[PDB]
C-alpha cells in the first residue's frame, strides 16, 4: 500500500503542519514528499464527493490539483489508524522562499516581480477552484530552482472559498489582517490580499513589516531597504486598513510595478543558475 510503493528518505521538517519526509516513488523513481498528520491535531475536517471523512487539506488539494504547476500536486493519500499520509510532488532541486530570502536578503525588484507574479497566478487558480489557502507566506512557497517556477504548499489552514465572513483563523498571525486582530472577522479575498502585501514587503525588504498586534492595527509601513516608489505604492495598497480599499487580484496584476514580468525560465537563468 504505502509501504511498498514509496521509499522513505530523510525528515525534511515538522511543525503545525505535521511531519514531512523526502521520498521516492518506487515504480518510476519519481521524487516525492511524504507528509504525516495525526488525527488528534486535525481540527478542520471535510468530506469527499465519495462521502468520506478526510482532512480539509485533502479536499482542497483535490479541488486545485490539475495541469497547472503553481500549486503542489497531491499524488496520493492514505488513512491510517491515527494519522493521514499525503504523497505530494517534490521538485528537485528545491528551496522554500523563507530559506531563499534568509540567504540572499532583500530580493532585486525584477526577481521579486517574477516571484510575486507567480504567487498571484497560483492564488487566482486556487480561488477559481473554490479554495482559500489562508496561510500565504515565504515558508509555504517552494522554488523549483532549475525551472524558476514557484509552488504553493501546505493547505492545512485552508478553507472552501465563500463570500460570507470567516470567524476562524489558524494561519500565521503576523500575516493576518487588522480586521482579524481587532474583530476576529475577515473575508477571504481581502485577507488574502493583505497577506500578499506582507509577502511582497518580505521579498523586497528581507523581513516582514509588522511584528506586534499594534503595528498591524496601525498599518504604517516603514521601508528598511531601498524600494521603488511604484513597489512601495503597491505594497501600501495591499496593506490598506479597510478591507474594501485593497486591490483585487486584477488590480494588482495591472499595477505599473507588475508590468514586463520575466518568464520563469528567464528568471532561473538570470537569478537562480
Ligand atoms: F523537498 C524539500 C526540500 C527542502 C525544502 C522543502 F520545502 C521541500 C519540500 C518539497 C516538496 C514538498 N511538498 N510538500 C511540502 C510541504 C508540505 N507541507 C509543509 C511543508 O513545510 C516545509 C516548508 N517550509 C518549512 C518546513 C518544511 C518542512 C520543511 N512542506 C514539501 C517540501
Amino acid at each position: 500500500p504505502l509501504e511498498s510503493q514509496y521509499q522513505v528518505g530523510p525528515l525534511l521538517g515538522s511543525g503545525g503542519f505535521g511531519s514531512v519526509y523526502s521520498g521516492i516513488r518506487v515504480s518510476d523513481n519519481l521524487p516525492v514528499a511524504i507528509k504525516h498528520v495525526e488525527k488528534d491535531r486535525i481540527s478542520d475536517w471535510g468530506e469527499l464527493p465519495n462521502g468520506t471523512r478526510v482532512p480539509m487539506e485533502v479536499v482542497l488539494l483535490k479541488k486545485v490539483s490539475s495541469g497547472f504547476s503553481g500549486v503542489i500536486r497531491l499524488l496520493d493519500w492514505f488513512e491510517r489508524p491515527d494519522s493521514f499520509v499525503l504523497i505530494l510532488e517534490r521538485p528537485e532541486p528545491v528551496q522554500d522562499l523563507f530559506d531563499f530570502i534568509t540567504e540572499r536578503g532583500a530580493l532585486q525588484e525584477e526577481l521579486a516581480r517574477s516571484f510575486f507574479w507567480q504567487v498571484l497566478e497560483a492564488v487566482r487558480h486556487c480561488h477559481n477552484c473554490g479554495v482559500l489557502h489562508r496561510d500565504i507566506k515565504d515558508e509555504n512557497i517552494l522554488i523549483d530552482l532549475n525551472r524558476g517556477e514557484l509552488k504553493l504548499i501546505d493547505f492545512g489552514s485552508g478553507a472552501l472559498l465563500k463570500d460570507t465572513v470567516y470567524t476562524d483563523f489558524d494561519g500565521t498571525r503576523v500575516y493576518s489582517p487588522p480586521e482579524w486582530i481587532r474583530y476576529h472577522r475577515y473575508h477571504g479575498r481581502s485577507a488574502a490580499v493583505w497577506s500578499l502585501g506582507i509577502l511582497l514587503y518580505d521579498m523586497v525588504c528581507g523581513d516582514i513589516p509588522f511584528e506586534h498586534d499594534e503595528e498591524i492595527i496601525r498599518g504604517q509601513v516603514f521601508f528598511r531597504q531601498r524600494v521603488s516608489s511604484e513597489c512601495q505604492h503597491l505594497i501600501r495598497w495591499c496593506l490598506a486598513l479597510r478591507p474594501s480599499d485593497r486591490p483585487t487580484f486584477e488590480e494588482i496584476q495591472n499595477h505599473p510595478w507588475m508590468q514586463d514580468v520575466l518568464l520563469p525560465q528567464e528568471t532561473a537563468e538570470i537569478h537562480l543558475h
